[PDB]
């Protein structure tokens, strides 16, 4: 089991960490959602599907900078919604193929009432997402740590 980003940055067998740089909608009004869809950015595969079934959860999601300060978040994991920053590990997603498959994570961030102006700064850390991988074969239990960075400023109009 290993993962890679849309730009080819990889986290190999045994886990580790990688930076993910995301393009964000430039404008988000109060009452609207800023969508951070990681399913088009993070892809994983099972290295031995003939014998092993891999299980993948979003173990934890933390918010930083402008996201922590200016937004109220939800995380959608494989069709279900949970608070973001996270309060519990999600249920497991099965990886049973060598074909690169999306990690089904998307952040839905709506501005808090105090938000106005530059709510997210270009180049800033916005989130840390921990992918936890286990299997039905041995004791393997690995963390794939994704550091999410904003590629651009996000403005909340006033
Ligand atoms: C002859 C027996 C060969 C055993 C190979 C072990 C491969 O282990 C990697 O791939 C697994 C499947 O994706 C992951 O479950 C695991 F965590 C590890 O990444």
């Amino acid at each position: 089991f290993a993962c890679k980003t849309a730009n080819g940055t990889a986290i190999p067998i045994g886990g580790g960490s990688a930076n993910v740089y995301v393009n964000l909608a430039p404008v988000v009004n109060v009452g609207q959602n800023l969508v951070v869809d990681l399913s088009t950015q993070i892809f994983c595969h099972n290295d031995y599907p003939e014998t092993i079934t891999d299980y993948v959860t979003l173990q934890r999601g933390s918010a930083y900078g402008g996201v922590l300060s200016n937004f109220s978040g939800t995380v959608k994991y494989s069709g279900s919604s949970y608070p973001f920053p996270t309060t519990s590990e999600t249920p497991r997603v099965v990886y049973n193929s060598r074909t690169d498959k999306p990690w089904p994570v998307a952040l839905y961030l709506t501005p808090v009432s105090s938000a106005g102006g530059v709510a997210i700064k270009a180049g800033s850390l916005i989130a840390v997402l921990i992918l936890r991988q286990t299997n039905n074969y041995n004791s393997d239990d690995f963390q794939f740590v994704w550091n999410i960075y904003a590629n651009n400023d996000v403005v909340v109009p006033t």
